[PDB]
C-alpha cells in the first residue's frame, strides 16, 4: 500500500547523509520524513555485523563476549556486541569472525546468520546481520587472545555469564557510568524471560 | 580518559541534525566523527520501546510486535511498539501509552531498562525497554481497538513467544519484511537460553 515517492538529499558529509522522503501513506495523502543514511553502503546486503561471541570452556559457564569502547555521538561509554561495517565484497559470515578477532582477540566459528535487520527504522535505514559465533576456548589459539584493533578503535573486552548477563550489565552500570547498546539489553532480558 | 572537545552543526532539520564531533582519544590525538541526533529531547531518553507479553489462559504466550511502512527503510519493519516520550512523562507511563495507541491493549508494567542506546557508532538515541504483561482473559483486552496518532499506520502481529525465532524467519522468508535489531536479539536469545 505504501512507497516512496521521491528522496532529497539535505545535507552530505564523508560518511552520513541527511534526506527528506516523500512517500505515500495507505489513505492517498503525500507525506514527508526526515531520514538518516550511510555513504558506505555497495552491494553489501547490509551496512554492517553484529556478532553474538559464545565463549564455550569446559567445566566453565557460557559467557558472551562483549566490547566496551568510547562512542563519540553518545559523549561516552557504551558496552555493545562487536560489530563493524561490511567490507566490499566481504560476506557477512567473514566480516563477523574478522571483527570478533580484530576488537577481541577470539578465534570463532560461525553458527548462524540473521537476515538483514534494522537499527532504527522510525530514523534511519541502517541495516546489520546479526551473527551467532561459537568460541572454542579450549583451544590454544584462543588461551591468550590479543585484540588486533584498526586505526582510532580501543576497545576493551568483557565477558559475562550467560547464565546472569542481565544482573552483571545491571552491576557494571550501577558502578561506572556507561550505556548498554539496546540489542544488547535485549538479548539479556530474553534470557531472563526464558 | 576520552572525551568531547567540540560538536559543529553541519545541518538542522524539524526533527534530526548531523553534527561533525571532535573528541580527544585515548593517545592524546585530537580526531573527528559524523554524528546524528534528534531535536526532540527535553526526558532520560528519546524514546521507550515495549516488550508486550499477551497471556490467555490455556494459550501459548505470544509477543505483540507491530508491522509499519518505514520511511527511512523504504518499507515494511516489524517491531517492538515503541515511540517518542512527551514532555514530563515517565518510561513508564509513554509506555503503557503508546502500547494502547498502536495495539488497543492495557498492560501492566513488569520492568523498566536503564536508558540504552540504538546505534552508538551512528547517534546518541536512546530508550528505555520496558517489559509489560497484558492479561489477555480480562475483557478490557477482548476486542482492543488501536488509537492511533495522526500518520500512524499499525498493524498489530501476535507471535508466539516459544517459536518466536522460526516465526520471523518464516515472515521475512514469504512477505519482504525488515525484522528491527532489538526483535530479532529477543527472539534469538529465546532459543539460546536453552
Ligand atoms: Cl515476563
Ligand atoms: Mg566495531
Ligand atoms: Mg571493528
Ligand atoms: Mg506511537
Ligand atoms: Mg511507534
Amino acid at each position: 500500500k505504501q512507497y516512496i515517492i521521491s528522496e532529497e538529499l539535505i545535507s552530505e558529509g564523508k560518511w552520513v547523509k541527511l534526506e527528506k522522503t516523500t512517500y505515500m501513506d495507505p489513505t492517498g495523502k503525500t507525506r514527508t520524513w526526515e531520514s538518516v543514511k550511510r555513504t558506505t553502503r555497495k552491494e553489501q546486503t547490509a551496512d554492517g555485523v553484529a556478532v553474538i561471541p559464545v565463549l564455550q570452556r569446559t567445566l566453565h559457564y557460557e559467557c558472551i563476549v562483549l566490547v566496551k569502547q568510547f562512542r563519540p555521538p553518545m559523549g561516552g561509554y557504551c558496552i555493545e556486541f562487536p560489530a563493524g561495517l561490511i567490507d566490499d565484497g566481504e560476506t557477512p559470515e567473514a566480516a563477523a569472525l574478522r571483527e570478533l578477532e580484530e576488537e577481541t582477540g577470539y578465534k570463532g566459528d560461525i553458527a548462524e546468520c540473521s537476515p538483514a535487520v534494522c537499527m532504527d527504522p522510525g530514523l534511519s535505514n541502517c541495516t546489520i546481520h546479526i551473527v551467532t559465533v561459537t568460541i572454542n576456548g579450549d583451544d590454544a589459539e584462543n588461551a591468550r587472545p590479543k585484540p588486533k584493533p584498526g586505526d582510532g578503535e580501543f576497545v576493551e573486552v568483557i565477558s559475562l555469564p550467560k547464565n546472569d548477563l542481565l544482573q552483571r550489565l545491571d552491576a557494571l552500570v550501577a558502578e561506572e557510568h556507561l550505556t548498554v547498546d539496546a540489542r544488547v539489553y535485549s538479548y539479556a532480558l530474553a534470557l531472563k524471560h526464558a
